């Protein structure tokens, strides 16, 4: 049933899924190297969510008759210099995988694979969730950075405390 | 992320949700003046769902890191002389709202903003329930308005209360 | 039963509490901007009893049997420069409210309106809360913008997890 | 403590909430004979509220150190030709007490007697819900005593049972 | 926002409520010296009823933003020859809390500062509440004083037992 | 039974402690006004601490048959220049009932007025609760007055999340 | 706060203590090579027993704001020959403990450290408690070390038994 072109992008998120996954690991025990513990903490549980997208889709490919399938997934060595290099690393790979995902919503509306682009709604709303956490986790990690935002920042928390 | 074009339609349409909540109250008001009192509660009540419907629109702007904006609404005073001719203005304002939402789905598919496309899907369904709530309404309203349809209705709750 | 002069007025509130709901929505939004989640969450809760203010003034209005109007509301853009221009504003306003809700009690003393003038008495307790919650969050700010101010919180901090 | 003008004037109210229970159980009665049963059952409760307001009156006046009076109360026999003309009475009954609350509020604020003044202003809230209560009913009746009238009413419990 | 007469005020009140706490548990101290202990425990218990009186005026005055103070509290010895002398003083007492929150409230209404005339209701009635209280104890102990007024009460409480 | 020279100093002690009560109500109010709100709470809950000190005095003295006095009792207007010289009069007039107290006791000792020392021996347990609870508060005022204490104590709250 | 007269032997109060437990655990693992495992096990429990001392000291000292100090806690080997040697060794440690308490008592009336004399009367009755205890068990182990107190001992679990 699955068309070739359809099959083979359906695999390579799978793939790029897993790498994900992989990635947000590798982010993980780096961050614990700078003593970063909670963010090392939100990057090993969301290698978890990761994890459930690339079976998602492993079992919808494998439903239709396909075979899935997990290729090869290499991680680089952590290179970062800083946690906000690593941020924005992982929000350009979030939008990488957008991106990716909205190719093949595209791809799946013009061969007329409707089953295909139905199941794929899920993702284009998690993607929209994923984007709003981790460029919010950006933005934040900019200001904090800054005496001024930090000064921001023990207002807000005031607010949250009293109100 | 969100383009301009589907940035300031999302915007319109949070206003118009707005100014639907301000035109069902202003109706259920007009409706009190002549004692049509569970009409009015319908129409109070709904404009609870209008002002949720405002908040989720609102909600998906400010989350895709655009600055939502509610604008200027302007609710016209009463100048309905039945409450048949206020069900009218009320399904031609439903069917209109059904029009701006359509337009914005088509021109998110237009653009490939498939992440505004299926957050839509959400609205598309709703009006849809919304048009049917409106229409049946106006219609047993148009059929109560004649001895005819009395007598029908009178029938119906016959059966609504025998079996 | 309701004299043109109160009911006007009585309007004139409704459509004044349905422009601070969205003022304060806008505000959220403006704030969630500035990555003040926090606050943007009070503000947008706040919406919501000005919303509540609103329908209670709207069905006096209908009880007594005139005919409630919304009116029409506008919300300018978000001019605010800094969290602190927006909080005075929201406390100005706040004591707009106040001010209106005062002329109305005091118009209804006037007339001998003596129904409506105790229906306006929940406004009139309400918008000392309101001044207080709002001139309580400026002052804060203000203090929390300079680095003393932002010890003497850690201190207080320190209080409520130490003893109180 | 109390000054004798305002203490007349209280004693006058606890008669005249006296005379309100004893009117409203006279309409009771005339009420059955003409069998409206539920309009019956309503005034019967009523006059149960007015002697409920008589009291709090009585028991004020008692713990202000004066003598609360009852005084003479005559019931005139039911001359009502219409439940019309009943409620018509009831509703400018109601006036009259309100009126008559009026007067005591402002001789009290006038008399810097603030402690009746807030005393009375449960009475001044009361009898906002009592206009409301029988000028609803009065223009309910008025409107279901017509043929259009009576086609509202069969769409507004049609939209109260539907929605 | 409190006008400087107002503000002045509601200090004095504030005084005055502390004032009467110290009054009454004074007051309770001397109705033990004559073996009165129940009349002793009512008076303890409504000093802590003052007390409640007075932290109410203070947190409203922070609350609009100025600084409550408690003042001076002279509380003198006691004075009093019998219980019914001590229960006039205590009626007299009561009497004069209720002409200051009457000016109170009189010069709240005359400045429009409805926020401090809504806020003062609560104390209108509460001194309603007070004067039936002491106005009542002090005309029982007057009765209980004479004879024939044992012989009421005797029967007024052979009527608790028998019917109510 | 009692002596008048214990009598006096109780009664001095029943009147010292009503000050403190009203003291600590004072300094809560001050401490709003410059928005210490958690510190304002807890010299508002002392002040109750403080009122039940003085009961407990009056409640000995009238059950050993004598009249407890309660006297005269001022505090001044606020003074204070910052929270560290109010935390400073706090402690010293804490300071000051301790030695109070201790006068007490030692005259009772002296006079072996057994009963009235084991009594006080609850508030000379209470005052070495009292001066450790001041005086720490003092000290972590005057650390976080300083940037270096500022810094100790994120340490030290980094423990308390951590471990 | 403390003086240095008193804060000395407060410190050597926590370090008497923290010998204490150490020569009980030590006490205990000698009466485990001679099968009194009940006996151990008193011992060792009532180590923890002398913790709870030392830290309640500890405690109190850096409360009053100085710093308590631990010091050097010296365990000999077992140089015990019997059992009765040992609850010998046990009970004269604890007069001594006594002794030790009680000059510190005595210290803090004479210095007018009315706080610390407080503080000091729960040892003051612990040790009353401390010396039944040993005592006791010293006399019953020198009674059942004969024949004719055996047969005391089995006439008084009769006792226990059959009546009590
Ligand atoms: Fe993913
Ligand atoms: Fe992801
Ligand atoms: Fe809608
Ligand atoms: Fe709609
Ligand atoms: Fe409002
Ligand atoms: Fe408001
Ligand atoms: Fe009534
Ligand atoms: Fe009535
Ligand atoms: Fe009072
Ligand atoms: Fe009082
Ligand atoms: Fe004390
Ligand atoms: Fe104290
Ligand atoms: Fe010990
Ligand atoms: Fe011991």
């Amino acid at each position: 049933m699955l068309s070739k072109t359809i099959l083979d992008k359906l695999n390579h998120q799978v793939n790029f899924e897993a790498a994900s996954a992989h990635l947000y690991l590798q982010m993980s025990a780096w961050l614990l190297t700078q003593s970063l513990d909670s963010t090392a903490a939100f990057f090993r549980a969301h290698a978890e969510e990761e994890k459930a997208h690339m079976m998602k889709l492993f079992d919808y490919i494998n439903e239709t008759g396909s075979l899935a399938l997990i290729g090869e997934v290499a991680t680089p060595a952590p290179e970062w210099k800083s946690h906000i290099e690593l941020l924005e690393a992982a929000y350009n790979h979030e939008l990488a995988i957008t991106q990716s995902i909205n190719d093949l919503v595209d791809t799946a509306l013009r061969e007329k694979d409707y089953s295909t682009f139905q199941f794929l709604q899920w993702y284009v709303a998690e993607q929209h969730e994923e984007e709003y956490l981790f460029s919010s986790m950006l933005h934040k990690a900019r200001i904090i950075n800054t005496m001024d935002g930090r000064a921001l920042f023990r207002f807000d928390e005031e607010v949250r405390k009293s109100v």
